[PDB]
């Protein structure tokens, strides 16, 4: 009844959830494509073909199959991004929590996973969407999409894989949400699409791609943007890495044709395998498979369509955390660990230097290192760490950020900026990690309200904020709600943002503003010259 | 007796002048070379021949023909720079301060002037040696040496005009010195150079050529190094410039011979009233005839002698003011003004950069920029003028003489640095340009004991305090008196210095480490590069 829902590709019957002392409607593992398996494999999706019956939307669906990381088994600060339901290439599936009872016409919330493009799952405890629909009476959707060479290994050119079709799988499941979120009680007029780190460059994506552009109202993105530096490549390195896949497998390269004919007799675990070979440097916050700058999805180079006005003029609500690059360094540069204060020598911060922006020559590397080191006090282990945390957020995900919000903002319909700093109480990380990429998710989504996960009070107070300036965002444009202290527009001229943490809102402006200088207009200049 | 000294030129009778409520004896304009006038201009300088009778020494000499500056007519803090006697080519003259009754044989400490290799009279106020040789009982002597084109045009492979006759008019009062500074009391083993800017870069350029090394004990360098960006030119440079002097007047360019033959028919004040026009470049702190790196006087390259450590190895006291840029920008940027505040917009901060490092690309001009840009607060009009001010300051004058004292110290004999940052509280300039360079030679000089100048009780304490640090290191190596608080030091790890002020010394390190890393490292090497 409540839970019996006829979509235009046949019956849903969902179950009924406990949540915070009450319950809502849950509709878990709804398939929006046709399988992408077997011939299928590297192919745009297909629509979900009708079903007889009643599909069973009681439980989680499959994870895409990706790259699972084992580098500290068993603990859950890295296990808790890992995917948790069996991994599949039939994972094409979509969740929806939907309010009891059933609103009429409400505000639709997409989440989009992160996970660099490679890995991510809808299904994490942190993405678990029944707080937030019920605490702010939203109808919250999270999509899953292709990861890895499965989503995005580029040979363009062919039709059988022409690149980017993860992105497509996202569009497919707006499309989806389009065309029968009125059956869940959503809006489909006010669809608001969120994600982090991949998933907020995702959002941006789409915010650029006009066959997107009328499959949602506004957008947020946290934590990432369309033009970061590990978010996309183009078409001649995506061919060359598709190529060198083939060859780490031994497969004919005589032919599009004849690679893609092999790759598809191969296991999903066989690529999988190989896939971090196919990277032209030795690097962090570097990518295998992600999305290409095709003339198609993109119609021209992402930075052209941003100074000329070529995207989606709507409101958007997007920002940072104060720690982005620290698991970075944790994964791949010398010198850090998880159980240590992680002091770093002279020749380690070198060493990470060059892994953190493989693409500089020696002078470029040699501006990066002077903008970030104290020549005062070189051998400060404490200063090199967090000199080298800085290096890596900055790099890649705060400066891409705020050259996005500059960009925008100039033809944008409203642009709200924040920066989140606040360290949760039960944080199983060290504390030289900071507020760590992907660590906002939880407040978003509501976690500290529930009383057995040990957030302080004010973290609950937090959350609620947080998910009532999202929510509120996504029904009006405007995270205020009118009458009473205001989160200001984000303006050209006055550039202001503010604080999330558990103090008073404080309104700062012109974020990161000295070192975004350097990664946004001087370091680009000085490789182009040299 | 006493006044009438023979030396080896012929014999020279002095005067008896009052000092501080005694007296001592004065030697002034005693000729050490021959007239470098008719076809001996832009020739090596000659030995003065001897000459019958008693020259008397009781009048200061004529200044060398140079630029006079008519920028602030009549005022003094301009003014006291300017010549003060009559200007004549005929101008090889020295003066000499020697305590009474004589000494039997004392240190000597010998002054060169500055001026920017253009200007510099041996007769200025604040040059005047009683003070220093009364009040700290050394022979003090002043020399001269040819200044602009009359002492540095170089047409390298000429004999007639090589270039750097204007360092051997000073080596020549050296040998001088060394030959008959005995007859007054000095002891030609103990002899210390001086000198401030110009004047601090030839004392520098005496310890690196090899037919200056041996006429002098150890050297004290002020606001000046001979790596100075502005105190050499290549051959080729010189050349240029030579050339480029003929054509702004009409010369037959012809042959070195043919030029030379038409620059010595003109009168002094022709060649003067065009010095200017040969610059390459709209500049600040940049002069048209200078030193020319020749393979002579100087062997090779002054970075590879300093590498190499290719030079005198003795002991050097050296150091900087606070805002040795200031005046330099008074006198050729946009926005600055003796009677204002000066605060500079962010178009006349761009204009400025441009004119202090004439010689750098556009990126090198952009890295300049973003080194000394507060990008939170770029309108800043006092935020610009001081970081205009201390760019012209860092570039010209200290961090090449931290480049200099870092290659000296590793195989020199001992050095010792300090930071002048006391603004007189009689000055006569505006306070936006705070420690100006040059202020600080009314100190070394003992102006300050002078009652009528209206110095404090502090800064005579002052005065006194460096003219003891100053002779007590021209007599022993070390500025300290071994018995009490202690100058440290300079040494290639701990890299000490001290404060000269009013104030109980403080010692400190790494002086303007973090701007001269980028300096003497980064830029040249961007400058180097595609
Ligand atoms: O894995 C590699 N590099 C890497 C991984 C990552 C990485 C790891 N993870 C784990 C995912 N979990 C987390 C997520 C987020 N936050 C986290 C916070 C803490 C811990 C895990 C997190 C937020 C976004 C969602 C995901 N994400 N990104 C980031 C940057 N570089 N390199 C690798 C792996 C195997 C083999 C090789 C390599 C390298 C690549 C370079 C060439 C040579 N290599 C190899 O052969
Ligand atoms: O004079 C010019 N520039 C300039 C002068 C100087 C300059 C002037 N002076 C006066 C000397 N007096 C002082 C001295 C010192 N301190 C002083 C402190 C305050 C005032 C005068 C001082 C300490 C060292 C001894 C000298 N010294 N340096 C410094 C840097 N640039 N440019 C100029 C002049 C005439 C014509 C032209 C130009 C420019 C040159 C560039 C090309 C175009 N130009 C001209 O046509
Ligand atoms: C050397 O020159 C000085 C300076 O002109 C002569 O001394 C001046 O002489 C006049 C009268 O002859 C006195 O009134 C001044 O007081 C003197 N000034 C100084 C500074 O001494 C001196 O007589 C000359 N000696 C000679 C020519 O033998
Ligand atoms: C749907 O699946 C769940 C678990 O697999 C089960 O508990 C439920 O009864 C099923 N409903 C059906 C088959 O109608
Ligand atoms: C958004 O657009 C409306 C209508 O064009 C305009 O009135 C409003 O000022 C805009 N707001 C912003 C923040 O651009
Ligand atoms: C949460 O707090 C309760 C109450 O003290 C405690 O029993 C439980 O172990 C805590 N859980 C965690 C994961 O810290
Ligand atoms: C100076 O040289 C002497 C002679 O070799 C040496 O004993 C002394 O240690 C040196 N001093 C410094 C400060 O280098
Ligand atoms: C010194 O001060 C006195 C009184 O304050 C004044 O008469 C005299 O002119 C001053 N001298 C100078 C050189 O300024
Ligand atoms: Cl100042």
């Amino acid at each position: 009844s409540e839970l019996l829902v006829n979509t235009k590709s046949g019956k849903v019957m969902g179950t009924r959830v406990p949540v915070l002392s009450s319950h809502i409607s849950a509709f878990l593992g709804i398939p929006f494509a046709e399988p992408p398996v077997g011939n299928m494999r590297f192919r745009r999706p297909e629509p979900k073909k009708p079903w007889s019956g009643v599909w069973n939307a009681s439980t989680y669906p499959n994870n895409c199959q990706q790259y699972v990381d084992e580098q500290f088994p068993g603990f859950s600060g890295s296990e808790m991004w890992n995917p948790n339901r069996e991994m599949s290439e039939d994972c094409l599936y979509l969740n929806i929590w939907v309010p009891s009872p059933r609103p009429k016409s409400t505000t639709v919330m997409v989440w989009i996973y992160g996970g660099g493009f490679y890995s991510g799952s809808s299904t994490l405890d942190v993405y678990n969407g029944k707080y937030l629909a019920y605490t702010e009476e939203v109808v919250l959707v999270s999509l899953s999409y292709r990861v890895g060479a499965f989503g995005f290994l580029a040979l363009h050119g062919s039709q059988e894989a022409p690149g980017n079709v993860g992105l497509l799988d996202q569009r497919m499941a707006l499309q989806w949400v389009h065309d029968n979120i009125q059956f869940f009680g959503g809006d489909p007029k006010t669809v608001t699409i969120f994600g982090e780190s991949a998933g907020g460059a995702s959002v941006g994506m789409h915010i650029l791609s006009p066959g997107s552009r009328d499959l949602f109202r506004r957008a947020i993105l946290q934590s990432g943007s369309p033009n970061c530096p590990w978010a996309s490549v183009s078409v001649a390195e995506g061919r060359r890495r598709a190529v060198e896949l083939g060859r780490n497998l031994n497969c004919n390269l005589n032919s599009d044709e004849e690679l893609i004919h092999c790759l598809r007799e191969k296991k999903p675990q066989e690529l999988i395998d190989v896939e971090w070979n196919v990277l032209p440097f030795d690097s962090i916050f570097r990518f295998s498979f992600v999305p290409v700058i095709d003339g198609e999805f993109f119609p021209t180079s992402l930075e052209s369509m941003l100074n000329s006005g070529n995207f989606k003029k709507t409101q958007i609500l997007l920002g940072v955390n104060k720690d982005e690059g620290s698991f970075f360094l944790l994964y791949g540069a010398p010198g850090f660990s998880k159980d240590s204060e992680s002091k770093i020598s002279r020749e380690d911060f070198m060493s990470g230097v060059k892994l953190s922006v493989p693409h500089a020559n020696d002078l470029g590397l040699d501006a990066v290192t002077l903008q970030y080191t104290d020549w005062m006090d070189d051998n400060n282990g404490i200063k090199n760490r967090d000199g080298l945390d800085d290096i890596v957020g900055d790099h890649n995900v705060i400066c891409p950020l705020m050259h996005f919000v500059n960009k925008y903002t100039k033809f944008g319909n409203g642009t709200y900026l924040y920066f989140f700093n606040h360290r949760a109480s039960n944080l199983v990380w060290p504390e030289w990690m900071g507020v760590i990429h992907g660590y906002e998710i939880e407040f978003v989504f509501g976690l500290p309200l529930v009383k057995e996960l040990n957030y302080t009070a004010e973290e609950e107070a937090l959350s609620r904020r947080i998910m009532h300036y999202w929510a509120t965002f996504a029904k009006t444009g405007n995270p205020n709600e009118p009458h009473s202290s205001k989160w200001p527009l984000f303006t050209t001229k006055e550039q202001k943002f503010i604080d999330l943490n558990t103090e008073p809102m404080k309104v700062h402006q012109r974020l990161r503003v000295q070192m975004c200088v350097f990664w946004n207009q001087f370091l680009p200049k000085l490789l182009n010259a040299t």
